[PDB]
């Protein structure tokens, strides 16, 4: 039935804004994927049965949970493509091929536990997963997918070409461990500054690859300000339910996983847009002007927080 889908005309001119928010039309997503792979990359970049196949496959691979589920994964594929659409010739057709598949796969069998959380519990996947535990699990879990039978969307790839992608696909996902932008944001921000970055030099590449990620991952903050509230819950669904594990432990988890310190939620939000969010979109926007809306967006949903706190 996927291979038969069309997408309404109406859904056309606005998937192509940064705000566009996917919650609507959750029996459109594998489409809306299609659509997005067809208009970035073109009609016959992938074959349309085995894209079809790879794209169910990794919806059943994702899990129930309040907030790294399927839903989240179309979500941070349509911002990459709102990002690729704006500024697609920076990017070559293979990036734009693994770039959008990673979006897809980056949070792939997802369980919502941070990475603290299993290297502190001795789980299995931190014995095998040092640092960045999820994120490497993710990509292990998007190789597994593509190496099934008629899942193989490279396959038409050279043997060169196709450890070329995958290569940009485990960057793309080991990047959008949180852990490792702050450190990638401040090169980047001192690369712009002192006029020496250089999308020619593939360390650079990689890192503003790796930024874009990260600007994906928490588009959530650039919507439209209900939607933008209506996620915060299933964030922090997600994250209550964590730190009751913990609870069960015996251990008092840090106070964004506490549900019962959940008035410090417009401070905490607060917070991660002046730490995290605003940097990151201040950043990107000077690296790639077109992404500008994200960073006016976030902004327009920090004066939101802050106009929560102040009772109005
Ligand atoms: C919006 C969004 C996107 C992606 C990821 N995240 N992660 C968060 C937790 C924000 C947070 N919330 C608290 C907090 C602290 C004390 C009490 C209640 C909440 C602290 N922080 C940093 N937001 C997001
Ligand atoms: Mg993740
Ligand atoms: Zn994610």
């Amino acid at each position: 039935g996927l291979m038969q889908f069309t997408l309404p005309v109406r859904l056309c001119k606005e998937i192509e804004l940064f705000h566009f928010d996917i919650g609507p039309f959750e029996n459109m997503w594998p489409g809306i994927f299609v659509y997005m792979v067809h208009r970035s990359c073109g009609t016959s970049c992938f074959e349309l049965e085995k894209l079809c196949r790879f794209i169910m496959s990794v919806k059943k691979n994702y899990r129930r949970v309040p907030y790294h589920n399927w839903k989240h994964a179309v979500t941070v594929a349509h911002c990459m493509y709102a990002i690729l659409q704006n500024n697609h010739t920076l990017f070559t057709d293979l990036e734009r091929k693994g770039l959008l598949i990673a979006c897809l796969c980056h949070d792939l069998d997802h369980r919502g536990f941070s990475n603290s959380y299993l290297q502190k519990f001795d789980h299995p996947l931190a014995a095998l997963y040092s640092t960045s535990t999820m994120e490497q699990h993710h990509f292990s879990q998007t190789v597994s997918i593509l190496q099934l039978e008629g899942h193989n969307i490279f396959s038409t790839l050279s043997s060169s070409e196709y450890e070329q992608v995958l290569e940009i696909i485990r960057k793309a996902i080991i990047a959008t461990d949180l852990a490792l932008y702050f450190g990638n944001r401040k090169q980047l921000e001192e690369m712009y500054q002192t006029g020496s970055l250089n999308l020619n030099n593939q360390s650079h590449r990689d890192r503003v690859i790796g930024l874009m990620m990260t600007a994906c991952d928490l588009c959530s903050v650039t919507k439209l300000w209900p939607v933008t509230k209506l996620t915060a819950n299933d964030i922090y669904a997600e994250f209550w339910a964590e730190g009751d594990e913990m609870k069960k432990l015996g251990i008092q988890p840090i106070p964004m996983m506490d549900r019962d310190k959940k008035d410090e939620v417009p401070q905490g939000q607060l917070g991660f847009y002046n730490a995290v969010a605003i940097p990151c979109y201040t950043t990107l926007t000077q690296i790639l002007p077109p992404t500008e809306p994200l960073l006016k967006a976030c902004r327009d949903n920090l004066s939101q927080w802050e106009k929560v706190i102040r009772g109005e």
